[PDB]
């Protein structure tokens, strides 16, 4: 149960946790900046759909019956003055002791690994060979795909995040399908790319959150640069997150992946 | 000649919005947080609207037991703004971040119109020629255009029509339309395209088509929508690129004549 | 019966009254006015009182200098600020009533705006003078010669504009309004501005409701290279529109009935 | 007395004049759009000032004495519903029934004559040809002329407007130096001359009140204007007064206005 | 080495403002909206400051009367900041529309610096030039220099200096100073220039300066100041030839020397 | 004893009150840093008990993570909303205790910023190795092997950056923060915007008050056109500033004592 409407008001209420609208994050809670909204994921509860999920024989009829608990898996607290109490808010870079991968690659650093192309790249049919458990998918047209594939659909930052970090956490393999919505969302003042610069820090946020789940989501984005700033953009965008894999005409075009080792 | 409005029988809360967290969890319609399961967010641009598929239900199943959809929707402005409304409650941009309106396809489904296995959604008839969307909405054999954002003319005196004034009863009449079985055509998003502000067309344009064109989907119709996007014609073809990746279909119109179309399609 | 001026709903009950009572729900003779973020409202019931009283005056131009309060009754901006939620991306929807007729300014022209737009100073003052207008209702213009020899009435804000247009018209006068200037300058977005465009259609489909033709000058001030295009812009959102230069006709296109 | 922060409430109390706080001018008040402010007239104000100071023996004791009477000829009304309820609000151009003028020129219409040019073109050397009573000081460094001249000093737009006012009415002859502070502080779209398109609707307003007031009160302006929009921007200025003079290097270089006549 | 703040015997109302329009008479110290007559409004872009006059006077006769003025400015901050403070009351910007400062010399004020009959105001020091305009301020024989929104230095532990904070007791420090017949100068405006958001440099820069400048010609001072404007080298005239029309005086530096100087004067 | 996260002054006796308290007036104690339009407040009576305890310390990134309330005690966001309006263009005054002195980063360096600008990935980590630092705060970067590996402490948000940077100095140790990329990408205005060099110079202030010196990375990401011109109002805001290309030292300006 997440507070909605009723934000603290006394500096009792201002230290109970995000959940309860105060303005100090719980030992649990980790607080999601995205643009100029702040989200909160709750880790007991991640844990507790995580090991729920891994139990059930459906990964599918999980999902779709449980949207009260992936509501309360991640959300944006009520409280307004988290802007100010947290200036400048990030996700701090940290690994969980013992974290391990061989997905997407060997060693591949916990975080967003990002599927980078414009419309036609081919990136719905880089997904199909990542062997992926299914593809969350949110802000994009109905296809086909969302009939016959393996699929879940959702509607915002949050159910789209919350499945993923479950699906991780539970030993499963999630994509984004996609991230058009920050692209389009998330407004700031522009680079020399064309693209605003609040949608790089969004990612290394939200790249960071993954990492200390101790977690690699892959995320489809397209960010609508035009071909001078593209090269200029997707650096900027392989300098927020572990990886990023680039779809030019069928093909990958770059692959950039930040390793618990540091060799490729 | 004129419509009957029966506000006494109006039950969308029109500035009482939730205070606490009781009242947060009702429906939107009640000036709550939670959508009820018959309510499915619209986000558009910096707006929420809201599609109640029960009250969608029952109006549909009327106007197709009714002798004239136009005249049912004469009479009927209080069923379709308790179709499509705008919820009062202001923390659902918060609650609900970037939202959008999640992809999905009725059981069943089927589909002949506009072509064979179509998506539901949108389908945009794009361009810039009055007389060629007029005469391509002519060929379509709708049983009527719902006529939205354009200045009045011999059409609407003329032809088979229904004048609107906003957004909400577009979506609703169209909504109701083709749920009932009815073709609508929606002329134009007009007002979108000049309302909604953020290469060269507000990107929340084409995330109000997704939006738009994934609650059609969700209730598994069509809705033929037109569109002018004002791109200068250095960068039309992507403009056009961009609308046709937002939605399930699309219709280019070239100095009179239909010179593409792309159809997402099932099965 | 006054328009409400600070006290707006506050319960459900207070808000399905009229926009006049600061309510959010329109009474059947009220219709809604988008104007850029601005929302007026005309009363048709106050409108046609005041046609009444007006055709029996001996000069259009005295009776309204005679009944300020009138006008202000007939288009108001409603208090209640929930109308921009409650009606979103909101129009006037284009009606024309029932067996509407037009011989002005050309034959079966359709019922509303039919702007004047370019020309220049003593450009604009021929071709007005050339419409047989019963007067014309002067808007943010710098008094000048007219302002005290000519059939004028001179206003201060948009609602008056509009009304004194609306009143004239439905009692069977020809209005003008010069000018548009304010709205011009007045609406910004994202050379135009792309509010004026749905403005004019908007004030164009009431007229279109109203079933009357209101003459309007506006010159948009674009750069003469995008000037051609901009034209186009402003004739796709109104029923009518003269180009002048130098003095003649360059341009005029009409939507008609037959 | 003006209200200065309780604004009406209720309906009773916003029939009130602006000068009480309501929401509808008194039959002796004009309101004044400038930019995003409305500033308000009161004739009988005025009158009596007016008819004071056309009975005192100098103009410069009595404004300095008055400040009390000048702040009640030109205010901010309090209540904030002004701009909603009269949209897009101008001055209507009016002009009183047996208005006369010899100055600044033969039947130059009722309204502001604008002395402009940039930096150096001779403005503070025309004033001192058109014989006026004295230049009303506002928005510019303080010079000798505020030592040696006739000058009233003022600080705020209300103050400029009120003295110009009751110095006109009361058949003196006022000029403002300067409308530097509207240049600057009327921030609006701009045009293609550069200059916001607020500061052309604003000086059609004020032109209008003082077309109203059937006086004549002549206005520096120095628009900023670069080289190429400088034609551009004087045009649009002489369509928003009644009369114009433009300076440029110590010479008249174009004079622009509207008579009684419509003959120069 | 420390400053006294002492809040216990300060004045100025800092979040109480007049609710009432009995309230709204009183000076903009307790809170209202109408200035005694020894306060002078500041309006320096969005905001709007207040000197006391009364405040400053006392403050010059002691300052006078010290041993030390740097200890001084450093023992009375309480006073520095009833001197110059930001009045609480908010309708203060619709209430005096597009504020100035009105242009005035009070009876019998002389001055031989910076240059003989020098009108009061500021003398603004502009360049671009560290070791230039340092090198300038030290020759004009000034009783410290008022350090502001630059970063400390050499000069600050070495010389005579007074640091602060901000605009209010920049401006305070100065008036004291200059009033109590002491030189002093303010290095720098820099975080005007930056602040002051509004060819090439904000409007509202040149207004601040008049207005700025327009106080001190008030008080029957001169107070020299540095200011940097961080123009393109081709739009450097213009913003220079702009920023001289503001105020009393300008000098301008150039790779090490002053090129350039324009000063007001009286008689 | 805590920082008031909601409850401001709304009386004259809370407004005299310290920023910890709700307050509007900083106690002899409290640092106002101002940083774009956010005003921080660091506690030099917290910093000081804190840089006791971590000297005691074998282990100063383990230290941070035992103690994450005293650091929200040491830098924190007062919640008095008047502030901006009582202290208007706030900076931080240029002040240096008594008898300060440095060695590193250079001879007699001025306490405040030390700017590590542009270079690259593999450059920028072996100039942060080659400055013997005891450990690198970790802010706004995706995670690596650097921040599993190294000697590091991984923080969110500016007032914890600033915070255990300051609380390091103040304890003898040398701190590195990479980086200001937030601040960069957070910090808009008026073709680098305006404001981060002031809050540069702000946080550089408060650094030359303490009588320490923290180095920061920050790449500006102009483009190489306006770069050189870029970094040169970089250093006018700061005490020293180095200038990394392809592994290199291409420029090293710093302010010094003597």
């Amino acid at each position: 149960t997440v507070a909605l409407v009723v934000e603290a008001t006394t500096e009792a209420e201002a230290k109970k946790s995000l959940r309860e609208g105060g303005l100090v994050p719980a030992a649990h809670e980790i607080m999601i900046p995205v643009g100029n909204m702040i989200l909160a994921v709750d880790t007991q509860v991640l844990d507790k759909c995580a090991l729920a999920l891994a139990a059930s024989d459906d990964p599918g009829r999980w999902f779709a019956e449980n949207e009260s608990l992936i509501h309360s898996t991640v959300f944006a607290p009520v409280a307004k003055g988290l802007h100010r109490v947290y200036p400048l808010l990030s996700v701090r870079p940290e690994v969980p002791a013992g974290y391990e991968a061989s997905w997407p690659t060997q060693d591949h650093m916990p975080g967003l690994h990002l599927v980078v192309g414009g419309t036609g790249a081919g990136k719905s049919s880089y997904l199909a060979s990542q062997d992926l458990t299914l593809v969350i998918r949110w802000g994009e047209p109905a296809e086909r795909f969302d009939v016959e594939g393996a699929t879940h659909a959702v509607s915002d930052l949050n159910e789209a995040l919350a499945v993923a970090f479950v699906m991780a956490r539970a030993g499963y393999r999630p994509a984004i399908d996609s991230f058009r919505n920050l692209v389009f969302g998330i407004e700031s003042a522009a680079g020399e790319g064309g693209i605003s610069t609040a949608l790089y820090s969004a990612m290394t946020a939200i790249n960071n959150v993954c990492s200390r789940l101790g977690i690699v989501v892959m995320v489809v984005v397209n960010p609508m640069a035009t071909e001078a700033k593209a090269e200029l953009v997707y650096n900027n965008m392989a300098a927020s997150v572990a990886g990023m894999t680039v779809l030019m005409d069928g093909a990958v075009s770059k692959q950039t992946v930040r390793t618990l080792s540091g060799r490729t």
